[PDB]
């Protein structure tokens, strides 16, 4: 149809610019994130900084990059210094006993140092760790956190002469992205939405979405886009009666973490 096709190629046009706007934010992360991870590294390889040093150190990459909610470091059991650090949260250490700091933002928009646990199946340590490479989680609700946040994670491998010591990273919380949504406007009456590398709500309409796999009209295209990386367009689906539209699906791959994320465009008839 050349309604239809040309709805297709408008949402495309559309979600291409969406899409080099988040990757560009995430890549320019990814990139801050490794650079931490080195001279995290580095620091360790020289005795450059202590444990203490590594905490101030840390913050920069927040007071450096604004689309980033929390810069982190989960440690290799004992691996940093080994004195102790049974729950110390101003030297890093967590109830378990490692060193955990973590640089947040709170409900007010200010900064605090938090700690969490040492999760290492969990996907923001094992992904990077597993792989040797930079990597980026699928959404999560943090812990760490002031006030409960869903959040990805951007996590590389903190290197200390060949050995691995840790993980470092950084944070992106679903709210920023879906603010981002909104700096870079959607359709006029279209809105834009965001699934992760499988599927996973990213930015959604209702928030209880969120973190939850796609589901909804067309999730076969959805899988197939994914698995193509083109773009389908799923036609005619309605939350109900109201008004009806078009979801195109766009995925595009993340710079430097080794995935792809779907921009979503719907269109209304
Ligand atoms: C500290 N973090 C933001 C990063 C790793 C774990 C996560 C958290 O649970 O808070």
């Amino acid at each position: 149809d050349r309604v239809e096709t040309l709805v297709f190629d408008g949402a495309k046009t559309e979600a291409r610019a969406i899409a080099s706007d988040i990757a560009g934010s995430v890549g320019e992360l990814a990139a801050a994130a490794r650079t931490m991870s080195g001279v995290l590294g580095r620091g360790h390889a020289g005795q450059s900084t202590d444990r203490a040093g590594a905490i101030n150190l840390l913050k920069a990459n927040l007071e450096q990059h604004g689309f980033a909610f929390g810069s982190w470091f989960a440690e290799e059991p004992k691996a940093y210094d080994g004195k102790d650090v049974i729950d110390n949260t101003e030297r890093g250490g967590n109830a378990d006993g490692a060193f955990t700091p973590y640089w947040s933002k709170d409900r007010n928009g200010n900064i605090q140092l938090s700690t969490f646990k040492a999760d290492y199946a969990a996907e923001w340590y094992g992904l990077a760790a597993k792989s040797g490479k930079g990597a980026i989680t699928q959404p999560y609700l943090a812990e760490g956190t002031d006030v409960p946040t869903t959040m990805t994670s951007i996590a590389y491998p903190v290197m200390s002469n060949g050995r691995m010591i840790g993980v470092s990273g950084v944070d992106i919380s679903l709210a920023a992205l879906a603010d981002r949504l909104s700096a870079v406007k959607p359709f006029g009456s279209g809105r834009v939405y965001l699934l992760s590398q499988s599927g996973k709500w990213l930015a959604a309409p209702i928030p209880e979405l969120l973190m939850k796999e796609y589901d909804g009209e067309g999730v076969e295209s959805v899988k197939d886009a994914l698995s193509t990386g083109t773009p389908r367009m799923i036609e005619n689906l309605t939350y109900d009666g109201n008004e009806p539209f078009d979801r195109v699906v766009y995925p595009f791959s993340l710079p430097d973490v080794n995935a792809q994320w779907l921009v979503l465009v719907d269109v209304p008839r």
